[PDB]
């Protein structure tokens, strides 16, 4: 039937969140020990959300948690220079708050907390993350306002330097779907190049949410888009819509990058469960 | 005046081939022997169906691959969805398109109006990277019924360090006259990404490079950050504001303009003449 | 917190001088006064409608130029080698810029006007395209202003130039100041070989026209995070520490490797009391 959509928020909420270890050098986040993946757990608000974070950190080097376009005091800032840091073994509790849009007293219309954003280390290896956002430690945020559009399933494609999510080259990762679903997409970039984030059979509308809001809304709608350090954006799209059931490929679009195996299968099924040419 | 676009709905078809032209280069026509860099400009109305029947006259394996538009997996033009095109073989691609409206959940779909292009995704890797270098691109546009017709349109591609393929400081050149409505398409290839930039112009970032109205938020804009596979366009008034002369586009990468990557937009005054020039 | 003040309409003619002078360590820089040459160069604001008349004078022992971005100038002040609109060392000239307001043209179609976040800088010094004199610091931030557009209390440049901010040493800012509550404006331009992502601590903004959202209609992404090229400029306004409160919020590049070298800098929130937590 009709789509589904955001509830208002406003509660305060609270998770668990750790910092470990992984095999080969590597560092992620994760909701329980032993659980931490890259990229790191997905963190959905509803505008007016508080969020505690409950912050251990497992490593024997100092970590940090700092988030983009979220509201924060300085105490949250997750840097070293704001003593926000958190020590070997350590436990801290990092606060992120959430606001609606709103007219101000000077009239102005005050922009709300919701978007694509993410989190990450600002810490490791040197004051701006580097190491850790090499090993690994970022992860998706969505902020909703109320009303938004919500999708059946959300998917976090994060280029980090020469990487799809600090996965070997070659190695997707693959998403799976049914023609018609309606699939999330959010875009991180991390370290140091410029990609172009590109998906086949497929477009959206670049602008907040990702769709465009009715036949007014001028945005350009593309399937090619630039991305640099700590660039995020998403988007929804129709699974298959207009284009049918396919192995959908996305790819960064520099040449050498896709050469290099930066790419990635949107894989979409047949109501049976058969995807054709594959 | 301002002649606008029809609605669309027509099916069409077109020959579109792939050749070798000098040098190494290679490029999509309308005609063998043809062939050109970038390739046909191709203009499809929303709702518009378009068969093209492809020959692939060269000796190693080409493709068609588009961006924005409507195909099934079997157009993608890859080696991967095996819709690739063996050497002397021939193909029908086909690209539909549709216009905006409301889905069955109430949302808005997003209609495929917009500047796209199109290039080869086998040559010399499965990303088309040997292709891409040796010029198999080429614009399209879609417009929604309503959206203002150009006098002219020119296709402006960053291709690696060159503009077009073209040698260093070669150009392009346009031509225009003060007051003539000009359409550019402006397409990003290859491995850098650059700074489209054009002298004593400016246009809207948006869907049509032009502000629908006044209240219309999109920024207005004389420079623009481009990667591979980067689309869009917009359309200026010859001059306007600015009177004629000889207005540089180039990258404004400093290098870039340095190494030339650089051209003309040649505004003449109504008898022909341009001052400075 | 009252009612902010607006950019009235333009349609005045103004007039500046410019200067182009050597600075130390081989840099170069605009001044509105002989001796007073900065990096960036002095800001330069315009309500549309507004003509602006430049007398400028060359002092350096190259030729230099003056182009501007965005504005309406005919090809005698385009500021090029080859439209015979540079600067001979020890020479003056007239540049001219125009402003026009938004309106509906005779064709139907609608005219977007001059306003927005612009730059100038030298497109004759060490090449044709003036990469030395844009090396060198020879650039500057230009404003125009829309009727009703919201003015700040304070406005800040921050260029990215190659791998400087404002041709400083690495780690040395500039930090910029404000009191909890301020509006604050900021310039973003980009110049030389180099992308860049622009970050802002603490804060974010619309990425529009004047980096605000219109009202509730603007679909425009709202962003901490902006990539952008040679020659990019945007401008946005904050409401320093709003939900956030007083700290030293960093902005930075966020290129790692740009952010480790030190292009970085602070925007120094205050309390009332002039204290900064923290800090
Ligand atoms: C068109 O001439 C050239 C272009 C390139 C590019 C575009 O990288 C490299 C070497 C050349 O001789
Ligand atoms: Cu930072
Ligand atoms: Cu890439
Ligand atoms: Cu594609
Ligand atoms: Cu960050
Ligand atoms: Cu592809
Ligand atoms: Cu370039
Ligand atoms: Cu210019
Ligand atoms: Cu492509
Ligand atoms: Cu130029
Ligand atoms: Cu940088
Ligand atoms: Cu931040
Ligand atoms: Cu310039």
């Amino acid at each position: 039937g009709p789509a589904k959509t955001a509830p208002a928020g406003g509660e305060v909420k609270r998770i668990k969140l750790y910092a470990e270890r992984l095999g080969g050098g590597q560092m992620g986040y994760g909701l329980e020990k032993g659980k931490a993946t890259i990229p790191g757990p997905l963190i959905e608000l509803n505008e007016g959300d508080t969020l505690h974070i409950e912050f251990e950190n497992t490593m024997d080097v100092p970590v940090s948690l700092h988030v983009h376009g979220l509201d924060y005091e300085i105490s949250s800032d997750g840097t070293k220079q704001s003593r926000s840091d958190v020590e070997p073994g350590g436990t801290r509790t990092y606060t992120w708050r959430t606001h609606v849009p709103g007219r101000r007293a000077d009239g102005t219309w005050r922009a709300g907390s919701a978007g694509y954003w993410h989190y990450h280390d600002h810490v490791v290896g040197t004051e701006h993350g580097t190491g850790g956002i090499r090993n690994g430690l970022y992860g998706p945020v969505i902020v909703r306002r109320k009303g938004d559009v919500l999708p059946d399933r959300t998917h976090t494609i994060v280029f980090n330097d020469m990487t799809i999510n600090n996965r070997p080259a070659h190695t997707g990762p693959d998403f799976e779907a049914t023609v018609g679903d309606r699939v999330e997409f959010v875009m991180i970039t991390h370290g140091e190049y410029y990609h172009t984030f590109h998906l086949h059979g497929h477009r959206w509308a670049d602008n907040r949410t990702g769709m465009l809001t009715g036949p007014d809304d001028p945005s350009q709608v593309i399937d090619n888009k630039i991305c640099g350090p700590a660039d995020s954006f998403g988007f929804q799209v129709i699974a298959g819509e207009g284009v049918g059931a396919g192995a959908w490929m996305y790819h960064c679009h520099v040449q050498s990058h896709s050469d290099m195996g930066m790419v990635g299968l949107f894989l979409v099924k047949k109501p049976d469960g058969t995807i054709p040419g594959y």
